[PDB]
């Protein structure tokens, strides 16, 4: 239950949960001496007395100060628990989002998972710091002046427990209707996000074809449908309250009308009845809060069930060990790839890659290339297949120990908004050196534009690397990738947007390394795969062909058709 | 001023504007009555009048019913009147957003923009929605029942004005503190989006670095500094309602203290002021949730300027003008680039580009390749320089005329999460037809996978379209260039990551078109740079040479060195 697994989060803070029950405590006590003050000032000066008479401005004052000290204590606190408990929520949210498999990724875009933590987080915060606050006021408060309502004469309020199941009806039945209306506004608002994140990121695209207008309507109508969605929603809320209250004032009237007899009315000491009425309204007006804040507590649920599907989505997972790999060697054997959609583009492989040769996969598109790569660094789980890394399975490897030792150079560059120097050294090699990051950059050949930069290695990059240039944004990978001095480079068509002089360098600089790798490579060209060791040729996942570059040649086949 | 640009967007509500005023000056008379209330009910009970005690307990279900029916009209209009405010703001922020030039985009990340719609403005709505009923009723409400306090008794009541200035600075010095602290917190929340999107954008490579642990200091640096930011905010919110109070429960003591003296009690009535003790209580009430809403006050008004801020930024320009560019003839004449930055890349170039022509630009990388194109979609504006685009100034001619009527394919390809239908008959055109997309797949070679995916044409793809294929993701953004039947077509790197013999029939495709165009190809090879009518050498954006392809081979140059 969601109720249930809340109270697991605030186990630490049980000695700080009961200072905040005292300082509420009080003042709950405060409330309920108004009633007393009524009637002690009312009897002071029916009778004249002067004694009880003067001395009441200092009762006030007294009184305002338990509201006031005790009301901070406790109406702060309420505030450091709410908030320390989100935040160790969307802290540890994060973990488990970060460890999430790539699959997951793909199903949802930026604008649904940035969302779930960002707006389903955020609502809980003003759900849970502000309602926690406002019920458990709106309950004390109103439990204590209750049970002195019932000390004071028990035979009347006995009566108020005759509509108690009305009430819980009228705010039983509103509340189903508003939880299962909460859900379906953040699920609104969650396109509403999707619309926008999409459009940053194709902004490119959106005014290039000049797509402003069709972006604009989807945006329209997934905001339209929010704002009914909270009109609606405010309707149930705002309906509630002034109706519990038309209830609780029929039973105001009742149990006036049962008290005001006169044989009732012998000896009645107005001052006593005034108290009455005065506790009446007081206990009133907590409970029209109370039904108030009947929204906010139905907002944090909804999203809190949402945040507590997301802690259980099946993440990644994890064996137990921990070697240098020896320079591994990959031994594909009997791999296949069934996807989640249905689509197999592995269907048949194998292989037996050994220390210090520089394999390649050279073939027509659509046919497997960065999809074998992936269960290499396990982005994708193997099916029906498995890979001996180092003769050993690929899965008793951690998945930390796994992919960093492990260089990857990925189809579409990914570059943060930081500073050069951070890019290149993004990572586990966050402090490598200072100068590690000149060698990198010298081997990738990026030494030469940084410092024409206006700032140089400390320059901020743009939203996601745009700024450099075409060539430049894909040269900042492979200089990251070299920095890792793990014994494998899989170079997976690193060098696509390079020039012909600049790829030039980087293969010079790859081939003078001196630090033998099973560097994979995966590119659409000769030139590089010209000095391969060993040529697959791969079509629809199945094994093509198998040689050096002399031996492909004059066996022809399919290499052959790729040499025009 | 805030304030007053606020009121400019609820110049058509005036006609509800007024509505909601009667709800709450109705439920403001209401809370007036309470008092006379009282006071007729301990001078009946007093008095043992009979003819007046009984009909008391009607007086409270009616009396209710006023605090029921005109509070529920008044309090759903609020929700009404903020909710579609908020709604006009959003939508027309977007506008805005999307025409915003692409150097917005690039100096602030996706993570920034996003955060300024869907918190800034998400923020603006419960700090108007729930706070401008909350101040319409501590308003009314407090001004009626002192209104009501000063004409039974004005002379005592005068008193109260003594301590006003205290209270003002009280809550003046404790506003501008919040002010300034509402800002910071809101920026902090920026960082704390940024962080998580630029998570979500390079997960592969976070995962490929084993970066998560280094993500993880910094979104937790973050959400310590929102955490610590909104604890501070909250004392001094927290630390002035009770203040308020204490300081107005001051005066009330020192004003009884002033009416008790035995001289002016000769006839005090006491029904009368315990009226008066009453008002006061219903008086402080109001007042200390004004402080508490303070709070939320604040926070809109923080969110407005930022959000102001926005609206007013330099959105792009117009011109006026429609053509249909008679094959447009691109001249270019003394263009320059310098850049925001201060690097320069269009140093020196000019062309006489010429209707029906094939011309290519083939350079070095970092040259200025995929700079001198936005010239043409206007994606930046032109320095000290200018292009005659169908012997007429370009910036004469529309924007939406003018990127609606040029095809253009980005190096970085942007798909978005849709169907694949929809992706490639984006834009102006997505309503073309149902046959049309067909050909422009045959033509761009992408009808041989769609057929072969889970649903085909209607196959919902990933976050940014990553599931296709690495090349076929590619031939989207060229089956939409095709689709769109514009008089140009600028392959900017098109054939990048397509295999040799995909390429090959796009190729063939293109030159069979025999629809002539002015397309402009920006590739690093020869088999698109071979068939060129004309191709010009570009290095650091001076233009090295110009020529058709046997030219350039015989006068070698740079050409013969881009020829290994
Ligand atoms: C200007 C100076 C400000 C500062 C200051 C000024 C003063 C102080 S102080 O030291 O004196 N402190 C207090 C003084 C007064 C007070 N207040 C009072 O006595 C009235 C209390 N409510 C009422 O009697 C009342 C009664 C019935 C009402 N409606 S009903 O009959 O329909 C109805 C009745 C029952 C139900 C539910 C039935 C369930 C069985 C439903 C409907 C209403 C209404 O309509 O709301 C109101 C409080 C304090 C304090 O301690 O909180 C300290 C500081
Ligand atoms: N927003 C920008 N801020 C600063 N410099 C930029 C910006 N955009 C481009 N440049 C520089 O302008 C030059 C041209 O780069 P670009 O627009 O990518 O064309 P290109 O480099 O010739 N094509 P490519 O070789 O694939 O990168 C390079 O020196 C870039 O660093
Ligand atoms: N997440 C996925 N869901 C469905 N199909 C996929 C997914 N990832 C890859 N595929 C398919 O698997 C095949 C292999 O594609 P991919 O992983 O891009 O390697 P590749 O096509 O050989 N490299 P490239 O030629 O540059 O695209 C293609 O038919 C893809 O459509």
């Amino acid at each position: 239950k969601v109720y249930l697994r809340l109270i697991s989060y605030l186990k630490p803070y049980w000695g700080v949960a009961l200072l905040v029950l005292i300082g509420f405590g009080m003042n709950s006590a405060t409330e309920v001496s108004v009633a007393k003050l009524i009637k002690f000032i009312i009897d002071a000066i029916q009778n004249a007395s002067r004694a009880d008479l003067d001395w009441f401005p200092l009762l006030i004052i007294l009184l305002v100060f338990f509201r006031g000290l005790g009301l901070f204590m406790g109406g702060y606190y309420t505030a450091v628990i709410s908030r320390s408990l989100v935040f160790s929520i969307r802290q540890e949210v994060y973990a488990k989002l970060l460890r999430l498999p790539a699959q997951y990724y793909l199903d949802n875009s930026s604008g649904h998972i940035t969302a779930k933590i960002m707006y389903n987080v955020e609502q809980l915060t003003a759900a849970s710091s502000e309602s926690l606050k406002t019920i458990v006021r709106d309950g004390m408060i109103t439990l204590g002046l209750l049970g002195y309502l019932f000390y004071t004469n028990w035979r009347l309020t006995i009566c108020i427990m005759v509509f108690l199941p009305v009430i819980g009806i009228l705010v039983r039945k509103a509340s189903k209707r508003m939880r299962k209306l909460s859900m379906q506004v953040q699920d609104t608002m969650g396109d509403v996000n999707h619309v926008v994140q999409e459009s940053i990121n194709g902004n490119a695209v959106v005014k290039s074809f000049a797509g402003e207008e069709s972006e604009q309507e989807r945006f329209y109508k997934s905001s339209e449908e929010n704002l009914k969605r909270g009109l609606k929603m405010v309707i149930v809320q705002n309906l509630n309250s002034p109706v519990v209250q038309v209830v609780m004032a029929c039973a105001m009237a009742l149990i006036v009308w049962l008290a005001l007899r006169p044989q009732i009315l012998g000896n009645t000491t107005a001052g006593e009845f005034v108290a009455y009425i005065t506790a009446a309204g007081l206990l009133s007006k907590p409970v029209k809060n109370l039904t108030d804040v009947n929204e906010k507590l139905q907002r944090g649920l909804a999203a809190a069930h949402s945040v507590f599907e997301l802690l259980d989505l099946p993440e990644e997972q994890n064996s137990g060990e921990l070697k240098p790999q020896l320079q591994g060697a990959i031994r594909f054997d009997h791999v296949v790839l069934n996807y989640a959609d249905g689509t197999q583009a592995i269907k048949d492989f194998s292989l037996d890659i050994r220390p210090g040769e520089t394999v390649a996969l050279v073939g027509r598109s659509g046919a497997g290339k960065t999809s074998l790569v992936n269960m290499l660094v396990r982005f994708q789980e193997v099916s029906s297949g498995q890979i001996y890394l180092d003769d050993l399975p690929i899965r008793d490897i951690e998945l930390s120990s796994l992919r960093t030792q492990i260089a990857m150079v990925n189809q579409q560059v990914v570059l943060f908004n930081r500073t050069v120097r951070e890019n290149i050294a993004y990572g586990q090699l966050h402090n490598a050196s200072d100068e590690d990051v000149i060698a990198a950059a010298k081997a990738a050949y990026a030494h030469d534009f940084i410092m024409n930069l206006p700032n140089g290695y400390d320059t901020v990059l743009g939203a996601q690397g745009l700024n450099l240039s075409g060539g430049q944004r894909q040269r900042i990978a492979i200089a990251r990738a070299i920095l890792k001095n793990a014994p494998i480079l899989i170079l997976d068509e690193a060098t696509s947007a390079l020039d012909n002089e600049s790829e030039h360098f980087i293969q010079q600089a790859f081939d003078e390394a001196m630090q033998d790798r099973t560097t994979i490579v995966i590119a659409h060209r000769l030139s590089t795969i010209e000095n391969a060791d060993r040529i697959v040729v791969m079509d629809r996942g199945q094994i093509v062909e198998q040689g050096t570059h002399q031996e492909l040649l004059a066996k022809h086949g399919a290499y052959y058709q790729l040499h025009q």
